[PDB]
């Protein structure tokens, strides 16, 4: 047989398998591994059970099913106890309309189901529907383990539930042995010898008081602890052979402790703790200590785990909490983790490296991590990670455990650097991830650390701008002496650079030891008077270091690079305009050639001295030059320097002289546009230089729409008035160039409109002609339909000069509104990349840079990493100050979360739920009075 | 009666022994009379829908279209 | 089921479910009021 009806049944024999049944439950058509199993035994006489036993199953047992997984093992027939359990499952899945569709295996015998369609003998794969001492099968159970031997299936289930109890619970097969328990609603003679075997296989029976035949016969005995038992057994059994029915009860009562009585009218909401109560008496000192709190973790029920630890003779020792946090970590369950750390663990006796290797061993097999470990058994993390909070925070980032990493960040030191560090990993490790489904969660949890790093630093910056400046430039001993700005660069942390604390910190790094509120004109006055450096103007924070704080600062290296480049373009122009005769190169032209060699020697310094890509110190030039020729400026810097080289090579050869001048005039154009890339570091200009490249998508639409209209206008005008000087350079000029200039107010009416030109007899061709006075207007044009050419100009100036130009302004004004936020956000992050690009550059500019290249190359024959230095005791005062402001920040967000309106409505509704749970006790006062 | 709270507690509780035809004609009046919230309840407790959608009952379902509709006449136009 | 959870955990549907549980409280605490009659007979 196979599945059918969408339940998954099969027929088997008694002797078959403990394991190949349960593997065929869990692997094939897998529901889950349970967190317990409540096997229910004891039939009625045929009619309906009592109302409170029905309510014990309604919202006492199946409530504990949907809360804890917890598949129920029953008969399956619609007349035994499986009817009444089947009533409860069918009730509860419509009672709570959300639900989780509780699972219940109805282990039945094959020779009882009367409407057997004999499911499809090839392989048992049918979806075959059932037609609804010959009892049927339900439609309410998720399975039906039909047994082809009501006696045969009993030795199977006790063989089954013993195997279930041997199976461990937890991801990776480690954790607790699963809890199995028999639930004994009242039965018969056979029900007493049923649960004797359960004690022999060590099953914690859970008989219910006030039930009847088999339960209350045993319930009166378990309260009869330290000749009367002759009488009381006969009270529930009018049937004979009382003697072994006496004698087997003491065989049960040899155990006496793998057995508890569900007290009548004392549970039904406490049932989930009474179930919990029976297991501890069962484990209480051999069976793999169940510890009562490790169990509540495995059930994934938080409210049990608090009240167990907050109350109930609170004497929790070390190892009681130690293995409890393992299953809180191995199974995902982050809310249990915060509870245990709130009651405090060691974390120096907890993070022993076996347990970390244990923690990484429970990674899922088909991950991008387990194989990534086995591949290794960002890429340096693989060479660093192998199988008190930082290693634990590292773990939860690696396995994409979101709320675990959000918590482990909160319990450790180094809040800002590990928030930037978490953003660094999850952007790197998403690129190292094959599939893009989980990379959406990997990138979302990177934004959540981007939120907390920006939020916590903005608190620390408004606290003390000086002491939070030291937060970035601290020598972080992680990552081989990393810096938090360097951490934010490699993370591509655009939101972290965008905040006003980091941006005001960048100006202070920009004006390095020169008091960044200094004016600009005083820097100009001190650049062109180095005597004026030591004066009443620019303030700073040995007169030789005072010299080097000025000329080593990135604004003066910038202004050195700007002054020396405006003088390059002034030398370039004075060569190009007045010193460029076909003679061999003179004084200033050779000075220009050396100047642009240094420009090229300064171009290879960025090339062989150059994370969202490779790591620092790649040392193979197929990455360093590939990342060089990827900057859009270098591409401009090399096009400039290569056609300077073309313009000089063509100049020096005698034939190609005018082509060498022509290439150098376009070469001035490209060196001057590189003036834009230099001033994008400016706060006033820079965010607007980055805008004007976002405008190119609208220029290209305009240039498309105009060019189509310029072909349309230009050929139709050149076709209507037919010039007689129709050379292809002049035809392609009156078609394109002359209409293009009409957009800019150069409208040659005298060349297109015949009524404005005289000399109307200028061609022997038939028709009437007229002479336009323009030089490239044709010798004579036609005057056939020159009403149209004049009309067709009017349509041109309307479309081009009014429709196209003013719609381009609407397109610029729109996309300036969109990209203003995002390109300023992009410029903020780009800014620090340009601050330290001048800080690492030598202090001497382009023409005099050869001094600082004959100093660097003489360094090799004799053989910017920004980090402020401070003492370790002043360094730990920083992290102590900053871990206070993390705690003052997490507790501030926790109060704002609790005092939110969405969480008062949660806490009000749960207190009305607490009212009705306790006012329902008051209702049962009527029964308390009716007995009175 | 168009009262939902009765229909849940009748079906969730009270000696729950509902058979086939007890649910079959119940969903008809849940469909013929508009009442969609009763429909979700019965499908939540499960119907056949292969023994429920017999083509007499679909023709029964279309027969309860309102007379002055743009559908009943549109059927009668197509009839 | 994801939209059904977001509908139930909405604030507009907690206020519906809170008010109906206070309505359930008063319907059941009104039973407790008629305890005075149950005591006055006693
Ligand atoms: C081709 C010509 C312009 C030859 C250059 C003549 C130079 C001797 C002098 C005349 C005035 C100088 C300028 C005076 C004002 C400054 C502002 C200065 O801006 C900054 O460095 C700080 C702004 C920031 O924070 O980014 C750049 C250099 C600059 C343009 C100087 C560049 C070189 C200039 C043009
Ligand atoms: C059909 C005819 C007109 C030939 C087409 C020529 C244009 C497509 C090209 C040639 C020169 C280009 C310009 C050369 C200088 C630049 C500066 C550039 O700004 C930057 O480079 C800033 C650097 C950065 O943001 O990364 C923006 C485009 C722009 C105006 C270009 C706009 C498009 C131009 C006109
Ligand atoms: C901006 C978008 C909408 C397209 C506009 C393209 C024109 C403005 C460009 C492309 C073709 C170019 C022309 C190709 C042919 C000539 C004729 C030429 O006149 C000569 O005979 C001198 C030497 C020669 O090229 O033969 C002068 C340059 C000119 C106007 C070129 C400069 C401007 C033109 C018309
Ligand atoms: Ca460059």
């Amino acid at each position: 047989t196979g599945a059918g009806r969408h339940s998954n049944f099969l027929r088997l024999s008694d002797r078959t398998d403990p394991a190949a049944v349960y593997s065929l439950v869990t692997r094939t058509w897998g529901f889950r591994a349970p967190n317990l199993v409540v096997s229910v035994l004891g039939g009625s006489g045929g009619p309906v059970l009592q109302t409170w036993l029905q309510d014990l199953l309604r919202r006492g047992l199946v409530r504990a099913a949907q809360s804890t997984g917890a598949w129920i093992v029953t008969g399956g027939l619609h007349t035994g106890i499986g009817r009444h359990v089947g009533v409860a499952v069918r009730d509860h899945q419509m009672a709570s309309t959300g639900g989780t569709k509780v699972v219940a295996m109805g282990v039945a015998p094959w020779g009882v189901v009367r409407n057997r369609d004999t499911l499809i003998n090839p392989k048992g794969s049918f979806p075959a529907r059932y037609r609804w001492v010959q009892f049927p099968l339900d439609y309410n159970y998720s399975a039906f383990f039909l047994v082809d031997d009501l006696g045969g299936e009993n030795r199977f289930r006790l063989r089954l539930e013993s195997y279930i109890s041997q199976q461990k619970t937890g991801v990776g097969g480690t954790g607790i042995d699963i809890p199995v328990l028999l639930l004994l609603i009242d039965g018969d003679e056979k029900m007493l010898t049923r649960i004797e075997n359960a004690t022999q296989a060590q099953l914690p029976c859970l008989l219910v008081a006030g039930s009847g035949g088999a339960a209350d016969c045993l319930a009166e005995t378990l309260e009869d602890t330290l000749g009367e038992a002759r009488d009381r057994i006969r009270r529930f059994f009018p049937k004979g052979d009382l003697e072994v029915l006496q004698a087997q009860v003491e065989r049960i009562m040899t155990r006496k402790e793998l057995l508890t009585v569900y007290s009548s009218e004392d549970g039904s909401e406490e049932f989930e703790t009474i179930v919990l109560k029976a297991l501890v008496k069962a484990c209480g000192e051999a069976s793999a200590y169940l510890d009562e709190l490790r169990l509540a973790v495995a059930w994934n029920r938080v409210d049990i785990a608090q009240s167990e630890l907050f109350r109930g003779d609170i004497q929790w020792r070390s190892f009681h909490l130690e293995a409890s946090l393992m299953d809180a970590l191995l199974n995902d369950r982050p809310e249990f983790v915060r509870l245990l750390i709130s009651h405090g663990l060691s974390l120096g006796h907890f993070l022993t490296p076996m347990r970390l290797a244990q923690l990484y061993s429970a990674a899922p097999s088909n991950s991008l991590i387990r194989n990534l470990l086995d591949q290794a058994s960002v890429g340096h993390v693989l060479r660093m990670l192998l199988g008190p909070w930082s290693d634990l925070l590292l773990w939860a980032l690696l396995l994409n455990r979101a709320q675990m990493a959000m918590y482990f960040w909160e319990m450790g030191s180094n809040a800002v650097s590990s928030a930037l560090g978490a953003c660094l990993l999850l952007r790197v490790m998403a690129r190292l991830e094959p599939d893009a489904e989980e990379a959406a969660r990997r990138k979302d949890l990177a934004f959540k650390f981007e939120g907390m790093g920006v939020d916590l630093f903005g608190e620390c910056y408004r606290s003390s701008e000086v002491r939070a400046a030291r937060l970035l430039l601290r020598r972080c001993p992680l990552w081989g002496d990393a810096t938090c700005l360097q951490l934010a660069m490699q993370a591509d942390a655009r939101a972290f650079f965008a905040q006003d604390g980091v941006q005001s910190l960048l100006t202070q790094k920009w004006w390095g030891d020169m008091a960044s509120t200094t004016p600009i004109w005083a820097l100009v006055l001190a650049f062109f008077c180095p005597p004026l450096i030591y004066t009443r103007l620019i303030t700073f924070r040995r007169c030789l270091r005072r010299w080097f704080h000025f000329w080593g600062a990135p604004v003066t290296i910038f202004m050195g690079n700007v002054v020396s480049y405006l003088l390059f373009l002034l030398l370039f122009s004075r060569v190009l305009l007045v010193d460029f005769q076909p003679a061999p190169p003179g004084s200033l032209e050779l000075l220009l050639y050396f100047w642009a060699f240094t420009l090229l020697c300064e171009e290879l310094r960025q090339g062989l001295s150059g994370s969202g890509g490779p790591g620092p110190g790649h040392a193979s030039l197929s990455q360093r030059l590939r990342l060089y020729l990827a900057d859009s400026w270098n591409q401009c810097d090399l096009v400039a320097l290569t056609c300077f080289l073309l313009g000089v090579g063509c100049r020096l050869t005698p034939g190609l002289y005018h082509l060498g001048r022509t290439v150098l005039c376009i070469d001035f154009m490209v060196f001057t546009v590189r003036l834009l890339h230099i001033f994008t570091v400016n706060k006033q200009l820079g965010p607007k230089i980055v805008i004007v490249s976002k405008m190119m998508k609208d220029v290209f639409f305009f240039l498309f729409f105009l060019g189509v209209w310029l072909v349309a206008y230009g050929v139709a005008t050149e076709g209507l008035l037919r010039p007689r000087d129709s050379d292809f350079p002049s035809i392609l000029r009156r078609v394109f160039y002359r209409p293009y200039l009409q957009i800019f107010g150069q409208i040659p009416q005298e060349d297109m409109d015949v009524a404005l030109m005289e000399h109307s007899n200028c061609s022997s061709e038939p028709g009437f002609w007229a002479h336009p006075p323009g030089a490239q207007a044709g010798t004579c044009v036609s005057q056939y339909a020159n009403w149209l050419v004049v009309l067709l100009l009017v349509i041109f100036l309307l479309v081009a000069n009014i429709l196209l130009v003013n719609l381009l302004i609407a397109m610029f004004s729109y996309t300036f509104g969109k990209v203003q936020g995002n390109s300023d956000l992009y410029w903020k992050a780009q800014r620090y990349r340009l601050i330290r690009e001048f800080h690492s550059r030598p202090a001497l500019a382009p023409p005099f840079i050869v001094i600082s290249h004959l100093r660097l190359l003489l360094r090799q024959l004799c053989r910017e990493h920004f980090r402020v230095y401070l003492s370790k005791e002043a360094e730990r005062k920083l992290l102590t100050w900053e871990s206070v402001h993390k705690e003052n920040f997490l507790l501030a967000r926790a109060r704002d979360k609790r005092e939110s309106d969405s969480e008062r409505l949660k806490r009000t509704s749960q207190k009305v739920d607490l009212a009705l749970k306790q006012l329902g006790h008051i209702r049962e006062y009527e029964q308390r009075l009716k007995v009175l």
